[PDB]
């Protein structure tokens, strides 16, 4: 019988898109931040410029809701973006260049509209949802510790085709940025 329910996807990392210095888990669920370049060639996918990563799920069509830890971290950004979105060289995160993302920076949590829009959530996230409802032109982020509170819905997207889970775990120069983004095991 038909019933209205939640179902949540499966993501996994696309390590060939992985900037060659991150370290993914044996099951492609964690990515942090190392302090060695990895064993791994360089090829056309790889973002050279940050510590960004794909994931390997692809769609252009129907809804899609996963969930990322972000506990201890102090950087990081999330969301989606098409499948042909630059990734060598500097760039910003914007629609206008095909990222529909979320970002901590410096105590400061932003939406990457253009310009950036200040989010002002009361209590900060341990687990973030996203989800993405392609027909509806829509990409939504909850805070999972704020029973799921709405933090920031991109509406009258243009997605323009194939779209992929995004992530960018942050530098850790700092010391305070090692922890994992992590999917569901």
């Amino acid at each position: 019988m038909h019933h209205h329910h939640h179902h949540m996807v499966h993501i996994t990392l696309d390590r060939n898109t992985a900037n060659s210095w991150l370290i993914i888990s044996k099951d492609r669920r964690q990515v942090r931040m190392g302090d060695t370049h990895q064993n791994v060639s360089d090829n056309k996918e790889r973002f050279s410029n940050y510590p960004m990563v794909l994931g390997a799920q692809r769609f252009s069509s129907g809804k899609m809701y996963w969930e990322v830890d972000v506990t201890q971290k102090e950087a990081w950004d999330l969301g989606v973006c098409r499948d042909s979105v630059q990734r060598k060289g500097q760039f910003s995160l914007s629609p206008e260049n095909g990222f529909w993302t979320i970002w901590l920076w410096q105590d400061s949590y932003e939406a990457g509209t253009s310009p950036q829009t200040t989010l002002h959530i009361q209590v900060p996230p341990c687990q973030i949802g996203i989800f993405v409802d392609y027909e509806a032109g829509v990409v939504s982020f909850y805070n999972i510790t704020d029973h799921g509170s709405l933090i920031y819905t991109f509406s009258e997207c243009v997605f323009a085709g194939p779209l992929r889970p995004f992530f960018n775990v942050g530098f850790n120069y700092s010391g305070g940025n090692a922890a994992p983004l992590k999917l569901c095991p």
